[PDB]
DNA sequence: AAGTCTAACCTATAGGATACTTACAGGGACACGGCGAAT
RNA sequence: AGCGAG
DNA sequence: ATTCGCCGTGTCCCTCTCGCTGGCCTATAGGTTAGACTT
């Protein structure tokens, strides 16, 4: 494999002959009866190749010996059968066709090369109107005298026709006139012949006029006719041509078309378009420039666009376009037969007839067939009708295989079946090790097949590989025990699609289990998102040395214990072990063998010598496991203060004794974190869990977090049985005060009813008084069954502890489920009142079904959004590779970082684990002139926060991805820390996936609640779409003149200098004013950016008047605030990766000297790289400006045509790589998956995939 | 058993003469084109 | 065309 | 009436993944091809 480029580009008739086999003559396919492609037809074996290998179609060639030889009587080259899926076909077009995607898609780059325009286009190649090829005019001066001349005598001939047809009448009339006078009759009788004679020399006059009128406009045309014009009115082509069908040409059809673009200069197009945007201005310049961008593609490269209009059309290999018999032997082809085969038709059909001579009307009729039939052919459905077969289903083309999911981009490129690979349903394994996973024998066996076969030849077992593979498929029993010893250290990767994160994807290793089902730990359920309801999850097989190397170390499930989004534990207790953990670890005043300090009765008989002895009591009911006793630990360091006082500094607690007043079932949780871990002696609500595991994966190993997980896990499982959290109708209490408040409540809201009844208010009035009075009832409610549960129920102890649910789930239980939704996202104001224990009535029910399927129809459209939000993001983000240890900029942001309070005080900044943590700093710490606090260059973590906030000091520089200063992509440091390793990330992470991933993981999880504030709202923000309510923001500081006025706003910002009044009128009165320290109080000194309005601020303006650093902050800030509305915690840097591949284009108004176009986007590295080029040899340094692109835009505006193309808009995309001639240079992560060779990410990189390792010296000596 | 030697079969071409004349979502975005002041 | 998991 | 600046309307590519089940009529010359004897 040697792969460097692939230079897309248009293919012209000679080399589509060039590739030819051969040429397909006729539309035969098979035959009738013995079943062989015929010759010269769609299969020929002559063409393409052999059907079968080593044969030939007369068949006097079978041996191998003589391979690479073509025979005689039939002429089949003797080669390979699988031949036939390269070697590749063509037809020769009688007349000249069109490429269907240049002429028909938008913008129509045939159109704009040629000056042409759509329909006009669609008139000239469908045979509709005539167009001029060239005239030559130059020797037209003294023509223009003879013609003068010849069309004077003509016009004499003309007049003197009517003057002869004016006499005639008027003989006619006088005529009738002797004729009506000579008899009686009626004077309007008799002047009825007047009338009819003076009506018939009317027309007659007319129709001279108007045809001298014709002749006139002819000639003038003539004085001014020009090429690149439609002739509509055939008549009026036959007059011309048949007058002067010398010296000019005139041609219809894509012939004409072809005649057009030859007789043409692309230099004196672009030259003229040079001109025109030196000198134009308007809607002409930007017509100009898109013109000069499709006329430059063709100039700057050596494409010619004689390339566009097709005399032969290619021919796919058979077995890209199937012929096979299937069921009863009936054979069952593709659709692409058939559009070829009409092509074909249309083909031999136009031959015959240009041959036999016919008149123009069905040759261009053929002609016109074969076009629409070849655009069929290349693209069904883009023009015409969509050729539909039998059923009226349209027949796919050949680009249909490329657009949407079914085309070959996004279905056998980005992702394939695979061997070695099963599925089945999972269930909890919970005597299993973190790091294990079990596996059914009978999946097991299959998937190891090819191994097992191995370890039993080699043992003996069978006598060859064939006999054990009978071995194998007969189950016989020595495998189970081979296959026991072929599976040890050897993992495999367990998936559950949806893949929506990293974590989706976890190595394990497999061990034998009995049954049919995939043992999972339950600890890493909460990674997978699984639940055991009939989930279902696929093995993999990693097969290479390599293969296996990265699923024991990069992906196995004990070395990720930390997800990548914001390091909050994932393989951590939950649900079930946290209920055992909170039961084991809480205390009970009042328990079983409390310790209490009698005296004179007996001393105090609450110590114990050993949490042996602590064990031994609460065996026999002398001790109960969460009551307070005073044990002697001798085997747990002590919390900080007992270890700093009682043994000073350094006091070892391995064999120490001290004494510890806790409770014995918080002695047994602690035995289970390691050694060091400082006693806890605390109530294990699950934060607390978080926050532990958390301490111990930052600070100890990853194998010891891993077994501590295990063991808690263990004893959680273990005791949350003994905690007899159980549900009964008896332990679900409703609250004693319902019925009086429901009353109460309800009186109010007869009152407010009886006040709409007098129309004291309007209906949507009432409305929202009532949806408010029971708003209070509801919060009364919940208020008061808080009150009244104690502690030890159930249904509370769930809720509290963590284990899973919210409180509002129970309040719904035992107590009233409040408001319910109007589907259309109002409040039905009854509300229900019954609790779902006492049991809901007919209608609350009915009212209730609303509700609850608006959200299952909300949650199944939001995935797919969330889905396609996540590929956009993971498409603009993964060239973001970290691949450089270090910048050494200077740049970087500031974090506010617990600013001082309004009274005096370091009260926190409630984001700082999202945006302060993980951080490496670009400065050094000093307050007031004092000594450096924390150095530059440094992994900032907790301890470093709370330096800082011990020392006085909020504003912090910070390195970040946004200030990054590398070439290709972001250096380590300015990156910072790797959540899931927790240390600086490698020189190979694709930190740029990782971002786009940990951000679109949280989607399914933002409800929508005009400006959108749900996930629309994340996905315009990254899109850069202008916001619904554009609030006008400040542009200069200075006083402000605000005005009610006739329903809007009227608002002047005093300019503090010479700036021009910006006043802003147009604003809906209903829109509030942004509110600050006052609703815009008259004359607030906003500055040249503050949002004057409160609603949304476009980030293209914000950027235009602030600058690129304002606008990120912005961006970041926004998309952090939708995001922590529902909770979630992602770092920005994720975010800030983002926004960098945002912002990484330059949008320049000065063409400066080297081939660039005003307004076009170019990326800012080679902005600076062509502006220091041309400062050098002329002076003409091209000055831009910062542009805010949306990210789908940034995907297709790339350096590589195969992402684009695999992207969206395939056909766009594609176009424009060949027009252009683009070069892919295969340096991408997606291009590399596509052609299959390693991704320049993790091992891929040249560093890591060219280490060499030999033993050292001293192992070879031992050798 | 291919190499003749014998005897069919099958199919691209072609040919026959009343009369008959017009089938059968939605959203965003951009590009192709209405309405108005200026020269 | 129907269905399971999210 | 053309220029330039606004609006206005029409036509088109995109909105998650992974499983499973079933359901006319000849006439003729030339190409082509069946079977059989053999040394
Ligand atoms: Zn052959
Ligand atoms: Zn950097």
């Amino acid at each position: 494999n040697f792969f460097d480029e692939l230079r897309i580009g248009l293919a012209t008739a000679e080399d589509i002959r060039q590739w030819s086999y051969g040429e397909v003559k006729k539309p035969e396919t098979i035959n009738y009866r013995t079943l062989k492609p015929e010759k010269d037809g769609l299969f020929c074996e002559k063409i393409f190749g052999p059907t079968r290998d080593w044969e030939c179609y007369c068949g006097k060639y079978k041996r191998v010996r003589f391979k690479g030889i073509i025979c005689e009587r039939c002429g089949v080259e003797v080669t390979r059968a699988k031949v036939r899926r390269e070697r590749m076909g063509h037809i020769e077009l009688a007349a000249p066709v069109t490429h269907i995607w240049y002429f028909k898609g938008v913008p129509s780059r045939l159109g704009y090369l040629l000056d042409l325009a759509p329909k006009d286009l669609e008139k000239i190649i469908y045979f509709a109107a005539y167009v001029i090829t060239s005239v030559d005019e130059e020797m037209r001066h003294n023509e223009l005298s003879t013609l003068e001349a010849e069309m004077a005598v003509e016009r004499k001939a003309v007049e003197d026709q009517r003057d002869g047809e004016l006499e005639a009448r008027a003989q006619k009339l006088e005529a009738d006139l002797a004729e009506l006078e000579a008899e009686g009759a009626k004077a309007d009788a008799r002047r009825k012949v007047r009338d009819g004679g003076e009506r018939e020399m009317r027309q007659i006059r007319d129709r001279a006029q108007r045809e001298l009128d014709r002749l006139e406009d002819i000639w003038s045309t003539f004085t001014k006719l020009a090429p690149k014009q439609l002739i509509v009115d055939e008549n009026l082509y036959r007059e011309l041509v048949d007058r002067y069908g010398e010296y000019f040409t005139g041609a219809m059809g894509a012939e004409s078309i072809q005649k057009l673009i030859e007789n043409f200069d692309i230099d004196a197009e672009a030259e003229s378009l040079r001109d025109v945007i030196r000198n134009g201005k308007g809607q002409k310049k930007l017509r100009a420039l898109k013109r000069l961008k499709v006329v430059a593609a063709f100039q700057q490269s050596g494409n010619s666009p004689m390339g566009m209009v097709l005399d032969a059309v290619p021919v796919i290999p058979p077995e890209l376009r199937p012929m096979v018999q299937l069921d009863g032997g009936r054979f069952a082809t593709s659709d692409l037969n058939d559009l070829y085969r009409r092509v074909i038709n249309r083909n031999n059909r136009l031959k015959r007839l240009i041959d036999l001579g016919a008149p123009e009307i069905i040759v261009n009729n053929e002609k016109r067939m074969l076009q629409e039939s070849v655009d069929a052919l290349f693209d069904n459905g883009r023009r015409g009708r969509p050729v539909t077969g039998p059923g009226n289903r349209p027949l796919k083309s050949l680009s249909d295989l490329l657009k949407g999911k079914q085309g070959r981009f996004r279905q056998n490129l980005l992702g394939k079946r695979v061997d070695y690979s099963g599925r089945s349903v999972i269930v909890v394994g919970p005597q299993l090790k973190l790091h294990q996973c079990g596996l059914p024998k009978l999946m097991a066996l299959e998937l190891f097949k090819p191994f097992v076969m191995k370890r039993l030849v080699d043992l003996n077992h069978a006598q060859n590989i064939k006999s054990a593979k009978r071995m194998v498929e007969r189950q016989r029993p020595q495998v189970w025990d081979v296959l026991e010893e072929v599976i040890a250290e050897h993992p495999v990767l367990l998936n559950r699609a949806p893949t929506l994160h990293r974590l989706g994807i976890q190595a394990f290793e497999p061990m034998l289990v009995e049954g049919k089902a995939i043992q999972l730990h339950p600890l890493v359920c909460e990674a997978f998102n699984a639940d055991f309801d009939g989930d279902q999850m696929a093995v993999h097989l990693p097969l290479s040395a390599e293969a296996q190397a990265e699923a024991r170390i990069l992906m196995l499930s004990s070395n990720n214990i930390l997800s990548p989004a914001s390091g909050r534990p994932l393989a951590m207790p939950r649900l079930d072990m946290v209920t055992g953990l909170y039961y084991l670890t809480t205390e009970v005043p009042g328990d079983t063998g409390e310790y209490q300090p009698a005296s004179g009765d007996h001393p105090e008989t609450g110590v114990y010598s050993s949490p042996a002895e602590a064990i031994m009591a609460a065996d026999r009911g002398v001790l109960s496991v969460r009551a307070k006793i005073k044990v002697r630990l001798t085997q747990l360091r002590p919390p900080v203060e007992i270890e700093a006082e009682l043994f000073g500094h350094s006091g070892w607690q391995p064999g120490d004794a001290w004494m510890a007043e806790t409770t014995l079932g918080r002695v047994m949780f602690n035995e289970l974190l390691p050694l060091g871990y400082p006693f806890v002696n605390k109530q294990m609500h699950k934060k607390v869990q978080a926050a532990i595991i958390n301490d111990l994966a930052e600070r100890y190993p990853m194998i010891v977090v891993a077994q501590t997980v295990d063991k808690l896990k263990d004893a959680g499982f273990y005791w949350a049985t003994r905690s007899g959290v159980t549900v009964s109708m008896a332990d679900v209490l409703v609250p004693p005060r319902k019925k009086e408040i429901l009353d109460h409540y309800e009186e109010r809201a007869d009152k407010v009813e009886k006040q709409f009844q007098r129309g004291a208010l309007n209906h949507d009035e009432r409305n929202e008084a009532l949806v408010e009075i029971w708003k209070e009832a509801t919060d009364e409610v919940g208020q008061a069954l808080r009150e009244h549960y104690p502690d030890d129920n159930p249904i509370i102890t769930i809720v509290d502890s963590g284990a899973t649910g919210n409180f509002t789930q129970t309040r719904t239980l035992a107590g009233m489920k409040g408001l319910v939704t109007n589907p259309k996202g109002e409040f039905i104001p009854r509300p229900v009142k019954s609790s779902f224990r006492e049991g809901l009535t007919v209608l609350e029910y009915f009212i209730n079904t609303h509700g609850a399927r608006k959200g299952l129809a909300d949650t199944a459209l939001r995935t797919a959004d969330s889905g396609y939000l996540t590929r956009r993001l993971v498409d603009v983000s993964q060239d973001v590779i970290v691949r450089e240890h270090d910048c050494q900029t200077e740049r970087g942001i500031v974090v506010e970082l617990a600013e001082r309070a309004p009274d005096g005080t370091l009260i926190r900044d409630p984001y700082i684990e999202t945006s302060a943590y993980a951080r490496t700093l670009g400065t050094d710490a000093v307050d007031e002139a004092g000594n450096v606090i924390v150095e530059r260059g440094q992994d900032l973590g907790d301890p470093e926060i709370d330096a800082l906030l011990a020392a006085g000091i909020t504003q912090v520089k910070v390195r970040s991805v946004l200030t990054c200063a590398t070439s290709t992509g972001v250096c380590a440091t300015c990156y910072g820390r790797s959540m899931a390793t927790g240390k600086l990330v490698d020189i190979g992470e694709a930190v740029g996936i990782v971002a786009a991933q940990s951000i679109g993981e949280p989607g399914t999880q933002l409800t929508m609640r005009d400006i959108t504030g749900g996930l629309p709202r994340v996905q315009e923000l990254f899109e850069a779409r202008v916001p619904r309510g554009k609030a006008p923001i400040a542009d200069v500081t200075g006083r402000v003149r605000l005005e009610d006025g006739e329903r809007f706003y009227k608002i002047t910002i005093v300019p503090d200098d010479g700036g021009e009044e910006v006043v802003y009128d147009k604003i809906s009165k209903r829109q509030r004013l942004r509110v600050f320290k006052r609703v815009l109080s008259d004359g607030d000194h906003v500055e040249v950016g503050q949002q004057l309005m409160e609603g949304s601020a476009d980030p293209h303006e914000v950027l235009r008047v602030q600058g690129p650093r304002e606008v990120q902050i912005h961006l970041v800030r926004e998309v952090q605030e939708v995001y922590r509305a529902q909770g979630v915690s992602i770092h920005d840097k994720h975010i800030e990766v983002i926004v960098r591949q945002m912002l990484r284009r330059v949008t320049i108004i000065d063409s400066g000297s080297t081939e660039f176009l005003p307004g076009s986007l170019i990326d800012r590295a080679e902005f600076e790289a062509e502006n220091r080029r041309v400062v050098a040899e002329g002076g003409e340094p091209a000055a831009g400006r910062p542009v805010l692109m949306g990210i789908t835009k940034a995907s297709l505006a790339t350096d590589s045509w195969l992402s684009a193309a695999s992207f969206q808009e395939t056909t766009r995309v594609l176009t424009d790589a060949a027009i252009n001639c683009r070069s892919d240079k295969l340096n991408g992560l997606k291009e590399n998956v596509i052609i299959g060779k390693l991704i320049p990410a993790g091992t891929g990189i040249n560093r890591y995939r060219n280490i060499a390792v030999q033993p050292t010296e001293e192992a070879r000596a031992a050798a």
